[PDB]
């Protein structure tokens, strides 16, 4: 209501969000704006709460696609995202890595988005399809990363039984464990998506449709990716339960010999 002293702060930068935007025809027209993040929120339909689902935190940020009458908002890996049938932000992080990653996804993006070969489809979803196109090929890079290196120690421990080489194994356990615990929360949200005809319907927000309506397309580019994201659940699942059983095996192995 009304104006008080704030809170010290380290910079009042903090009172705002940054972002990249997107225009109409799918240009980027400004990179590292500034909007004043209590307002923005307001304005957006998100309550004070919701500020760290366009916020520059990198931690603990939970998975999301929230389909909001005139918005899509997105928080998956890397990415926040705030689609209109118009314009897209994407937001600012304080992350290195995630940076980089964004600097490749603007640039994807500015392509689907813009491109005039490309008029079969709705902004909104050439917008939607660039961002779950930029999140599995990171979790391509880091399935294939980490199921690599176990895949060959597992290799190597069947070869000889080694100390060291179980160490090294349950060490990389590790960030395959967090590679399919992080995976799973993104393939669980979209199964849900998938299940919900009233958040479906509410992804078009170029042209108005009834949850009754035909979305086959919508659903297939979605199911592309869900099924993407799902076997990656599978298989790292599969090999976490190969790493586990070796543990035993070998355990039965060391014990037999002590």
């Amino acid at each position: 209501k009304q104006l008080l002293s704030l809170k010290p702060i380290s910079a009042s930068d903090s009172l705002f969000i940054s972002c990249t935007v997107f225009n109409s025809k799918g240009n980027i027209i400004s990179m590292s704006e500034k909007f004043p993040k209590w307002s923005f929120l307001t304005e957006h339909s998100l309550f004070p709460r919701d500020l760290r689902k366009i916020d520059n935190s990198s931690i603990d940020i939970i998975p999301t696609i929230m389909c909001k009458p005139n918005c899509i908002v997105i928080n998956l890996l890397h990415i926040k995202a705030l689609i209109e049938r118009d314009k897209v932000y994407v937001f600012d992080t304080t992350n290195p890595s995630a940076a980089a990653k964004l600097s490749v996804l603007m640039y994807d993006l500015e392509s689907k988005l813009s491109s005039t070969k490309n008029n079969s489809q709705f902004y909104e979803h050439r917008a939607l399809e660039s961002i779950f196109i930029n999140v599995m090929s990171a979790l391509e890079t880091d399935f294939k990363l980490h199921s690599q290196i176990c895949i060959q120690i597992l290799n190597d421990l069947e070869n000889e039984v080694n100390r060291l080489k179980l160490r090294h194994l349950l060490i990389k356990s590790k960030d395959l464990t967090l590679f399919y615990q992080k995976t799973l929360l993104i393939r669980d949200l979209l199964d849900e998506l998938l299940e919900n005809d009233d958040d479906l319907a509410n992804m078009y927000l170029t042209v108005k449709k009834s949850p009754k309506d035909n979305f086959s397309d919508l659903e297939m580019l979605i199911e592309t990716y869900y099924t993407q994201c799902d076997e990656y659940v599978q298989q790292s699942e599969s090999l976490i339960q190969d790493i586990k059983s070796t543990e035993e095996i070998v355990n039965i192995i060391l014990d037999a010999n002590r």
